[PDB]
């Protein structure tokens, strides 16, 4: 993501890294420790989820390594128009929570106040370049009714559109799947949005994670 810094250490205990192929591949939330939610557009053969991640190139004490055994796309999810673009991964060994790996709560009031958020991942930052260390910027969820004037006809009601106006802070490739947290709960999902990326020109698109509270909760439980 662009025109962010360096999280603090402890403060994103429910970031995951995607690798497939040995490569960076998406971000990804901790929601259980059976199960990360990220992007339906993530799924590829051979997923290794990382927890407990601050710098990729590092072999950290804290870190797990897991494959996955389910990978669960939303039936719904629209490849064309990204609607629906939500997955859930079952891991292979249940997440050894620690200090620095545990479970994000999910908000699940879809008319929640608050517009304060902040965004992490590992994707390219405004220099071009891919990042080692996990990156961090505040946003702003807009309105529904901004996010429609953004991208007519585009925006359904399992989007959200969230950005930055004062240096156009936004998620970029390497960050889908990630986490949009607004008032310390998993609001969004990282989507699509502007290429190249920077919010001043538009908001990114977000999906809409207070929608899949059932879907979320039927598939945990199958
Ligand atoms: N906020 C702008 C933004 C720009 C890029 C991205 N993500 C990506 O480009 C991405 C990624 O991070 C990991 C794997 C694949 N992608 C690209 C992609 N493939 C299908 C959907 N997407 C995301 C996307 C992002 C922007 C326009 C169209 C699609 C997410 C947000």
């Amino acid at each position: 993501l662009v025109h962010g810094g360096p999280c603090d250490k402890t403060s994103h205990p429910y970031q995951a890294a995607l690798y497939t192929s040995g490569h960076l591949l998406c971000g990804g939330v901790l929601i259980h420790p059976l199960w990360v939610l990220t992007a339906a557009h993530c799924k590829k053969p051979n997923l290794q989820v990382f927890l407990g991640k601050h710098n990729l190139g590092q072999q950290e004490s804290s870190q797990e390594q897991s494959s996955v055994v389910r990978a669960v796309i939303h039936p719904d999810y629209d490849a064309a128009s990204h609607d629906q673009d939500i997955m859930l991964l079952r891991l292979a060994r249940p997440a050894k929570l620690s200090e620095l790996i545990q479970p994000l709560p999910l908000e699940r009031d879809c008319s929640a106040q608050t517009t304060s958020c902040h965004i992490l991942g590992w994707g390219k930052t405004a220099d071009g370049d891919f990042p080692d260390t996990i990156q961090c910027a505040y946003i702003h969820l807009v309105s529904r009714e901004e996010c429609e004037h953004a991208y007519p006809g585009q925006i359904t009601q399992n989007m959200l559109c969230a950005g930055d106006e004062k240096y156009g802070k936004d998620s970029c490739q390497g960050d889908s799947g990630g986490p949009l947290v607004c008032g310390d709960h998993l609001r969004g999902l990282v989507s699509w949005g502007n290429i190249p990326c920077g919010s001043k020109e538009k908001p990114g698109v977000y999906t809409n994670v207070c929608r899949y509270t059932n879907w979320i909760q039927k598939t945990i439980q199958a």
